[PDB]
């Protein structure tokens, strides 16, 4: 069911200061919208339009901390939020146009250099206010770029203004012919009506000439800018079952369509479930099929952004095109990928993904065995480390503001609050805003709170089993084997599992004397940890299911194919010339998910060995390989939550030729690099070469 997982990235996580030191504020005489644009230098720039549409913010995706974020203040809000705003890169510059509320037409010119410089000053004219047309009468609501000098304006009443640049700073309104207003001669529409309007809600420029548009009544009017004449006028709805009942005339500009080559998909309102996709050809738009959506619980999701593109590397080869869809329902999000098999838009499959990160799911479902327990300040370090300074401090802000102050060092009552706020602030910071296709195929989501992004990563085999235990109808032997192993381990409690994990570490550390026989240690672990701690009924279920497996074969594939990665004859992981903060955290978080998953599997398998009579001699190899993998897994997970920055540092300064970071462009490269870091973790030495190293480990582990 779910083929992608969520990796949350907070670009300032590794730092104490929850804000770059280099922040410049330009004034003219972001939690409502955010997106990422690629530039000439192959760098990614992020921008956020504040809630009030009065502030625009810029910062580099790959260097959020040391890089410069630029806050561009504005005289007043734009007319209609980010819809009356545009940002394209002309020639070595970020050209920003923004029809303001008053009716002005601000023009921002930000030098590509300035964006990556150290400069806290800007020379010349980076902005030009202008009053082309009078918007006091016919108020506009949607600005649309087309070219450096030409771009249209969409009006609330339905009219399309033109806007041609003559010199390099002045714009003149080149009006298009419009007779759609004559429908007022009907007893069904009045020009003076607050309704009746059929304004554009989506628009896409095709072959630099045709301007495909979508009205609130889902009419696909196609404009030819060579004629400035309405060339087509299709009625998207008539084709599907004509429901007299109710058709939700789109009541707001949104992302209802996007086109790849000559294919075009459209989102029609039918319980919020229609994705029509025909093809343009010559100009002619021609139907193909209506693909419903698989949404339930009333179907209360709103489209956030959709992106039609070249296929991906999903679990089904039968692919032609891919539609990445981002829905939202409050601060909760949903990302899916519509995979169309053949050129006939009639055979397709809906691919879903996990919408909470593993770190989030483990916290929610009390599935975390690694994080140290105890003290109240211990729980403070845990959260602070877990959330990052930007969020932690924002939560301690909301606490005092609400008069929730820490009584004493051990005010557990307090910490209990922090938990919930942190969780909520994160959820808030994480509200979905748009999609950015990082590289060639990396699905990325940009959040409401600046410096927070979410990468949706294609799952590896093992990950898929993990994320689909309660679903895979079919699945391989190993899948079925792991599932039944989980079936039993899930019935135990955290305190029991932790006590067991600790015992496995003692075998490696020696607290469980090397003098003992394997059977003796497993005996010790059982009596001290498992006895009287589980339902004998469940052991039977486990014992039974286990007998249907060729255990040796299965464990061999798990331990020698799935878990233990492979040797590298350097399989190209673009060596980064400069520190890439984005991929850094994306890599560390990904590495942490994979090892966490490995850790649960490993523990579960080890568990069966201390419960049943498996020849400690036959499986002697496997048992010691698992105990060794478990130890490394634990340690790594332990260092991850003890100090993310330091870990990333020692972990990236471990690889020689990749001492600065990496640059991955597709999912394969990404997965490869992660699997790569995994090897560094499984091949690392864990022998303490002196009392110094032993102290270190004892003190930390
Ligand atoms: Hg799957
Ligand atoms: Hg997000
Ligand atoms: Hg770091």
């Amino acid at each position: 069911m779910a083929c992608l997982s969520r990796i949350d990235a907070n670009l300032l996580q590794y730092y104490e200061k929850p804000e770059p030191n280099n922040t410049v504020d330009l004034y003219v005489s972001g939690s409502e919208y955010s997106n990422c644009l690629l530039l000439s230098n192959s760098e990614y720039i992020c921008y956020h339009f504040s809630s009030r549409s009065t502030l625009l913010t810029f910062y580099p995706l790959s260097d959020a901390y040391h890089g410069k974020t630029i806050n561009i203040h504005l005289p007043n809000a734009s007319m209609n939020q980010r819809y009356t705003l545009t940002i394209q890169e002309v020639e070595q510059q970020l050209l920003v146009n923004v029809i303001l509320k008053d009716g002005s037409f601000l023009t921002l010119q930000l030098p590509l250099s300035f964006l990556f410089s150290s400069a806290n000053t800007l020379n010349g004219e980076w902005f030009h206010l202008q009053n082309p047309y009078d918007f006091t009468v016919r108020v506009p609501h949607f600005l649309f770029y087309v070219s450096p000098q030409f771009s249209v304006v969409f009006l609330e009443d339905g009219g399309l203004l033109g806007l041609k640049k003559v010199d390099g700073v002045h714009y003149e309104p080149l009006l298009f012919n419009d007779n759609s207003y004559l429908k007022c001669l009907t007893r069904f529409f009045s020009r003076s009506s607050k309704s009746d309007y059929d304004s554009v809600i989506s628009c896409k420029l095709f072959h630099e000439r045709y301007l495909i548009v979508l009205t609130q009544n889902c009419h696909l009017k196609i404009w030819d800018l060579t004629s400035f004449t309405l060339i087509q006028d299709y009625d998207m709805v008539s084709q599907s079952d004509s429901d007299p009942s109710h058709f939700r005339k789109v009541e707001a500009v949104g992302e209802y369509l996007s086109l790849y080559n000559n294919t075009l998909v459209t989102l029609l309102p039918l319980e919020n479930g229609l994705f029509q996709m025909g093809t343009l050809l010559v100009l002619t738009y021609t139907f193909q099929n209506n693909i419903p959506t698989n949404l339930s619980a009333s179907a209360i999701w709103s489209i956030v952004d959709l992106v039609l593109t070249r296929p991906l590397e999903l679990n089904v080869e039968a692919s032609y095109l891919n539609l990445i869809v981002l829905w939202k329902s409050g601060t909760a999000s949903k990302l899916q990928i519509l995979n169309v098999n053949d050129e006939s838009f009639k055979n397709y499959e809906w691919i879903e993904s996990v919408n909470k990160s593993l770190v989030d799911l483990q916290s929610e479902h009390d599935l975390d065995i690694v994080t140290k327990t105890g003290d109240v300040e211990r729980g403070f370090c845990n959260l602070k480390s877990r959330y990052g300074t930007q969020i932690f401090e924002r939560a301690q802000q909301i606490l005092s503001e609400n008069k929730i102050i820490m009584a004493h060092n051990e005010d557990e009552e307090y910490l209990a609050n922090l938990e919930t706020i942190l969780r909520d602030v994160k959820t808030a910071f994480n509200e979905a805003s748009s999609i950015t296709l990082y590289g060639d195929e990396i699905i990325l989501v940009n959040c409401f709170q600046p410096y927070n992004h979410s990468l949706y990563k294609l799952n590896t085999t093992v990950e898929n089993w993990f994320y689909n235990m309660h679903s895979e109808t079919d699945g391989s032997e190993l899948f079925k084997y792991l599932r039944t192993l989980n079936g039993f381990a899930s019935t135990l409690s955290n305190d029991v599992l932790r006590s067991i994990s600790k015992k496995f570490l003692d075998i490696i550390t020696g607290e469980l004397p090397d003098s003992m026989t394997t059977v003796e240690k497993f005996t010790d672990i059982f009596k001290n940890c498992l006895e009287n701690q589980f339902e004998i009924t469940n052991l039977k279920i486990l014992f039974d299911e286990l007998n249907s497996f060729d255990i040796p074969v299965v464990l061999n594939d798990l331990i020698n194919n799935q878990m233990k990665p492979g040797i590298f004859w350097k399989k190209d992981f673009i060596s980064a010339i400069k520190f890439d903060g984005f991929t850094s955290i994306i890599s560390l978080e990904s590495l942490h998910q994979l090892l966490s998953i490995h850790y649960r599997i490993t523990l579960q398998v080890l568990l069966t060995f201390v419960l049943f009579d498996l020849d400690t001699e036959i499986f002697g190899q496997h048992i010691s390989t698992l105990l060794d993998l478990h130890y490394k897994q634990f340690l790594l997970l332990n260092l991850y939550r003890q100090d993310k920055c330091l870990l990333a540092e020692v972990l990236l300064k471990d690889s020689s030729e990749f001492s600065f970071g990496v640059k991955f462009f597709n999912y394969g490269q990404l997965i490869a690099y992660i699997d790569s870091l995994n090897s560094n973790v499984y091949n690392a030495s864990i022998t303490e070469n002196s009392f110094f190293m032993t102290f270190f480990r004892s003190y930390i582990i």
